[PDB]
């Protein structure tokens, strides 16, 4: 069985991603001063205008204009947009103010996914898509490709072989890249650079061949942004499943974030321990109940051990009550801005990406 | 194994769904006058302010103010008391509309889509998302009939079903939890509202055999809800399978049929449902992938979760012989130039037998 699979990633300059990142920059700014901060921050933007909405309970003193403007500058708008001159409108309302046995705040359903097909225990499609966009960002920021601007979209299609439930990447079928740019640069120059400096640098040569299709700046030369609208890009690029919960601008008290991270942590640990090549972990929560209602492990036929055996391993090695997760994954730390682009999963610098040694 | 699964739906007055529904009303407005209109209409809304963004190529002459206001009125926001009113709200139209000047037309995007189906309900949809949707529709019915005139348009439901595995199929055993929050008038109490939600909404919609004395009810759980930011394309899971199957990422509303993310998502549903109704499997995830400027799918994968006697390859054979999933032919088979998109924008795009993608095709095999 040969199939093709496509995942997408968007650049830091994509308006939906501007909002995710700004929202998590505000979350971090509070956590730097007050780890017990509660933060629900929704960003909206529309060309020359950024609007922060939501609710905050915190003892931190956060200079919101500085945070937002610093984040816009960091993204690279200094292009249709500028940190020195854009309208930042801060609407959010800051009020002032068991432990491990506090019940879930929502009736949550979350999936965790891992695959052995990459070092990062992630689908090749989504990793390559995120890395291509990061490569462009690196080349733009360093001044090496000065014509690059921060908005971009990349799609990578990988042609796969099935292997009794596992999936083997065989070749790159198609890569699509569009990126915003300055005027003094040709179509041919941009395409040459994208092929040579971005794609060749990111994609293992063994996957590239003479039939790989390249759509580079496909519509020749180059809307509203909101927080929490790039949920497939943020997670597994179409692989596994998604319960619907967005991440950015939600603090650790939101099971949609904290338990999604933990679900990933479990799945990644199961693959790393050699108990399966591929796994979908499904964990459901009841409002006001600490203990999850259920945990389901699906190995796609790639485990010697049974589901129930794996479940017993999960119980022995993990405590997925929200309060314990926050502790074990150190989730009151100001680390969320970094998660808001290039995917929340696959990057080893996050604690949910450091596999737990399993005793079984 | 026993497991619990939760799906969410939101009512017509939830701000994200107000936007989806406005975006698709714009689409329909255009398609009534120009069957070939290209529409990419994004709606934003925040406290008395609706903003239409995006790009339309069309011959249609559309009164945007009227279409937006008719939609808001139809949703049921008709007075300042509700925090929103079709008369007094500002509809800020930012669209740039331009004017213009085959079965083997190429897909406009490098796209991946999933279709999913299951024998657990008559609609071939997961019970969790179907109940969630029907609970919201029931409230909307009782609000419009006058039977519960305290009801207002905005709402959110969650249904947790307890399931049993069955050789890859899933059998619903019971309703574990129901969460309902619905907007309301001032002169009704929480206690009356809860009773009515139990007796007139839940008992009417959810089959008696799934409810028991242990079923948990969280009805108006955050207390009162008398009176917020919305956009198009942020209820992608609510719109589809409610956590089940999988999702490639493509939002539907505000997009004409030439976006494969919409048209092939509907065909993929159609195929999945057709396979289950033919008796070929009890449960199926269909995955279809397209390449820009190529008509034919690159691949079609079919996972039956161990519920088919036929193999993947054999089921692929059946799909090849019964379906033509090129974008141009999809739109012909599913009548996708017809202006019925506003109807898809709440209560889910899948499960409702009034849509062509929900009428199974009789399969030769």
């Amino acid at each position: 069985g040969v199939f093709m699979f496509t995942s997408e990633s968007v650049g830091e300059g994509h308006p939906d991603k501007i909002c995710d990142q700004i929202s998590d920059a505000v979350l971090d700014a509070h956590l730097k001063q007050d780890p017990n901060a509660k933060v629900a921050c929704e960003t909206v933007c529309k060309t020359g205008m950024v609007l922060l909405c939501g609710e905050i309970t915190s003892m931190a003193m956060v200079d919101y204009q500085r945070v937002v403007r610093d984040t816009i500058k960091h993204i690279g708008y200094d292009k249709g947009f500028d940190f020195k001159t854009c309208n930042v409108l801060v609407a959010l309302e800051q009020q002032s103010p068991n432990e491990e046995d506090v019940g879930a705040g929502d009736q949550g359903l979350m999936f965790g996914y891992a695959t052995d097909e990459t070092e990062e225990c992630m689908p090749l499609t989504i990793i390559l898509a995120h890395k291509l966009n990061a490569r462009m960002a690196d080349l733009r920021r360093s001044g090496l490709l000065p014509w690059l601007r921060p908005d971009s979209k990349t799609q990578v299609t990988v042609q796969y072989m099935q292997d009794n439930g596992a999936v083997i990447p065989v070749r790159i079928h198609t890569i699509v890249i569009s990126v915003q740019h300055n005027e003094d640069i040709t179509l041919e120059e941009m395409r040459r650079a994208l092929k040579e400096q971005v794609i060749r640098a990111v994609v293992p040569a063994k996957y590239l061949d003479e039939d790989t299709v390249y759509h580079l700046q496909p519509s020749g030369r180059f809307d509203a942004g909101v927080t929490g609208r790039k949920i497939i890009v943020d997670t597994y690029g179409g692989w596994g499943a998604h319960g619907g919960g967005a991440f950015s601008g939600k603090d650790y008290t939101k099971v949609d974030r904290s338990a999604a991270y933990a679900a990933r942590w479990v799945a990644k640990s199961l693959v790393k321990a050699g108990l399966c090549r591929r796994v979908l972990v499904q964990v459901s929560y009841a409002i006001g109940v600490a203990e999850p209602l259920s945990i389901s492990i699906f190995t796609y036929g790639t485990s010697q051990k049974t589901e129930r055996e794996l479940l017993d391993v999960v119980h022995k090695n993990f405590d997925l009550r929200p309060g314990v997760i926050v502790r074990d994954l150190d989730l009151k730390k100001p680390i969320y801005q970094k998660t808001a682009c290039y995917g929340h999963f696959g990057r080893s610098e996050f604690p949910w990406e450091v596999p737990r040694k399993l005793v079984f």
